[PDB]
């Protein structure tokens, strides 16, 4: 238990039931919320996320930014037999986290974690992880790699009609100029859904952006 995150896992294991996502979701929650905050989508953003996929029904997922496993154990629940979720994470610490968490939760067969920097890893997709394009992205990373990131998917002909992205955070930290650019780009066509900072009363909020082509 040297640190947070070595902390939150510690408590899922021995307060969670085995191969249970809820379970291990609940756990998270409740131990961030009231002894050690974290940064997490949460319970309330995460019933938003849980809409987006229900709705949309992706069979090949991305997430930039896994941390401890929260997103992706709350996103693998609710995909089908036979869906890929990959996650990339650039800290070895919070991946190794990560692998137990989701192995835990019972969602390892929908998982692939990937360790390193997103925009490493991005170009190498289709060759080395056998994609052909993506039906959703969600991006919950450092701030200031929203932008380039989403050019970068672009320009590696990883988006087609009808992908989502979905960004967490763009009002608070705040993601301004992937904003401004998917929101005036007559290639996407975007959704605002008004929130909280997880586990606070800070406002906050996400965007969904869907790709119209090039
Ligand atoms: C907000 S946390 C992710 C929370 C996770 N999505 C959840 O809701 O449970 C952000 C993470 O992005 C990772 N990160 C930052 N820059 C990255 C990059 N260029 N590629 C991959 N991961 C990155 C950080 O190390 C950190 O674990
Ligand atoms: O500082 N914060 O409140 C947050 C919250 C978040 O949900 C984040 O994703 C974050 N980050 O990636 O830097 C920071
Ligand atoms: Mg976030």
């Amino acid at each position: 238990g040297d640190t947070k995150e070595q902390r939150i896992l510690n408590h899922v294991l021995q307060h969670a039931e085995p191969g249970n996502a809820q379970s291990v979701l609940e756990a998270i929650d409740t131990y961030c919320e009231q002894k050690e905050w974290a940064m997490n989508v949460g319970d309330k953003k995460g019933k938003i996320v849980d809409a987006v996929i229900q709705e949309h029904q992706p069979s090949v997922l991305l997430e930039l930014g896994a941390y401890c496993g929260y997103s992706a154990v709350r996103m693998a629940r609710l995909l089908s037999p036979g869906a890929r979720l990959i996650t990339i994470e650039i800290n070895p610490d919070c991946a190794a986290i990560t692998q137990r968490m989701v192995d835990f939760a019972g969602v390892k067969d929908k998982v692939t974690l990937v360790v390193g920097a997103s925009q490493d890893i991005i170009p190498q997709l289709k060759k080395k992880y056998d994609v052909d394009t993506l039906d959703m992205v969600f991006l919950d990373h450092w701030k200031d790699r929203y932008l380039p990131d989403t050019l970068l998917l672009e320009e590696c002909g990883l988006l087609r009609k009808g992908t989502v992205l979905l960004a967490d955070n763009v009002i608070c930290p705040g993601a301004p100029d992937f904003l401004a650019h998917v929101r005036g780009s007559s290639c996407f066509e975007c959704t605002h859904y008004q929130s909280f900072l997880e586990y606070r009363e800070v406002v906050d909020g996400l965007e969904k952006a869907i790709y119209k082509g090039p």
